[PDB]
């Protein structure tokens, strides 16, 4: 992806987008308990943490396009994975109005509490002055979408969160884009039947993870891959997306049934149009993070690329028995033989895409199901039960999220979420945590799980039957 055009947004009549410039992340009642090296991302170039210069740190992800066109590794790649979604037999009709703003099975409500993007956010409209959870009422959205129409520009945001050491001192912050409300609603027509089957068939099939329950996917993973594990990282992956693997998505797309009307969306989600603050600027390439569908499609390019990948590396590979599942840029794949991933990265590369070993690894080591991550967690099979595996989000993460705080009026919520990562840890592990919760009086007032109770309600879970 490429910035190809600024210009200061009073030139072209957009007001300047006052977005937040102080963290909504304070110290929580349990920063002293517990010990943490993250702190809030930088938001505002004046940062007294910074050691580089903010603007340009944040916008580095856009390291440029490789123009090529879509080539024969590539089409393969697509006409492979094409292949499996084919048999998922996803709906390429609008999904109702209601169903895509209001809830559905496989896709929850629009999101009340995001940003509604422009020009709402420049007139103090907010996505509640339109929308009604206990009315269902569209006849605004409606009225909204008529007057102010579809490709509108997106509101770039920088994300507020917890960031290592280095990510503040580097001002290596990630910015987010919020789409208008008005063409998050296009989209979830356009695409919520495909939305809700990624939704629910998490796995091999879609080779997506969007939306999964770690509790109950975690065992299905080695069931699905069970050859020599690949996995590795990519920088920056969103913004280094060249237009050719959108291209890609594209074709496969129209494989699925969509018609090129259809897939224009994708060309919003390419070639791009955005506020940032007081200016205005268009960008060519890199997936927007933030927009509808944003996680599902990266999946999707994600599944093309690494096929891409093996088949231009491995002439003799055979798909059809190489495995995969991302979700976005987070991948744990197999393959029965061993795959040389240094290799794999070299051809990406040569495709404007950045990986690395797997965990800030200095080699493509070894992946072994002891040292192999995805969503952060690691995979850990019941001592009891060899069959159920536990997601084991590690402790030092867990840690840092209790420290901080964006609302303490939400304190028993988080860690009440906490808790139901922590046990995945162990007895003794989960004795501690609670102990130092309770070593604050907060941590007393608070309704938290027993160990027994977590273990017991999880093994009752993979009891009952979930709809695909
Ligand atoms: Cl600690
Ligand atoms: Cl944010
Ligand atoms: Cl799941
Ligand atoms: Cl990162
Ligand atoms: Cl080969
Ligand atoms: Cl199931």
């Amino acid at each position: 992806g490429e910035i190809e055009f600024i210009e200061s947004s009073k030139d072209a009549g957009f007001p300047v987008i006052n977005t937040p410039s102080k963290t909504k992340l304070e110290p929580s009642v349990f920063h002293q308990v517990f010990e943490g090296n993250k702190e809030p991302a930088v938001l505002r170039s004046g940062d007294p943490r910074l050691k580089a210069n903010f603007e340009e740190a944040i916008f580095s992800k856009y390291i440029g396009n490789v123009n090529t066109h879509v080539d024969e590794y590539m089409l393969e790649a697509v006409d492979h994975y094409a292949g499996q979604l084919a048999t998922l037999d996803i709906s390429t009709e609008p999904m109702k109005l209601e169903d895509a703003v209001y809830g559905t099975e496989g896709l929850e409500a629009l999101d009340l509490t995001t940003s509604a993007g422009y020009p709402y956010v420049a007139l103090g409209i907010k996505k509640r002055d339109i929308l009604s959870k206990k009315t269902k009422d569209l006849t605004k959205l409606k009225e909204c979408m008529d007057k102010y129409g579809l490709n509108l520009p997106m509101v770039t945001y920088v994300k507020d969160e917890l960031r290592s050491i280095e990510k503040v001192a580097k001002g290596k912050s990630r910015l987010i884009e919020a789409s208008s409300l008005n063409d998050s609603v296009a989209m979830r027509q356009t695409f919520g039947n495909l939305y809700k089957t990624f939704h629910l068939n998490p796995g091999v099939v879609t080779g997506s993870a969007v939306g999964c329950d770690p509790d109950l996917f975690w065992s299905k993973i080695p069931v699905m891959l069970d050859g020599h594990l690949i996995a590795f990282d990519y920088s920056g992956y969103d913004a280094s997306l060249s237009p050719v693997w959108f291209a890609c998505l594209k074709m496969l797309l129209e494989k699925l049934g969509y018609t090129h009307k259809e897939t224009n969306y994708i060309d919003y989600l390419c070639n791009s149009h955005h506020l940032y603050r007081d200016k205005h600027y268009f960008v060519r390439g890199g997936m927007p993070s933030g927009c509808s569908g944003t996680s599902i499609f990266n999946s999707m390019i994600n599944n093309i690329i690494i096929r891409t990948l093996m088949l231009k590396v491995y002439k003799g590979i055979d798909l059809d028995q190489f495995r995969m599942i991302a979700y976005g840029d987070d991948v744990i794949a197999s393959y029965p033989w061993p795959i040389d991933a240094s290799l794999l990265a070299e051809a990406g590369k040569g495709y404007g895409l950045i990986m690395t070993p797997a965990d800030k690894g200095e080699c493509f080591n070894e992946v072994t199901w002891t040292n192999a991550t995805f969503l952060k967690r690691y995979f850990r099979a019941d001592e009891q039960y060899p069959f159920l595996v536990h997601p084991v989000m590690p402790m030092k993460d867990i840690h840092e999220s209790i420290r901080w705080t964006k609302d303490p009026k939400n304190t028993q919520d988080h860690v009440r979420s906490l808790c139901l990562l922590a046990w995945h840890n162990g007895e003794h592990e989960y004795e501690e945590f609670i102990r130092k919760i309770r070593s604050v009086p907060v941590g007393r007032c608070l309704t938290l799980p027993a160990f027994s109770t977590l273990r017991r309600k999880w093994l009752d879970s993979f009891h009952h039957h979930h709809h695909h």
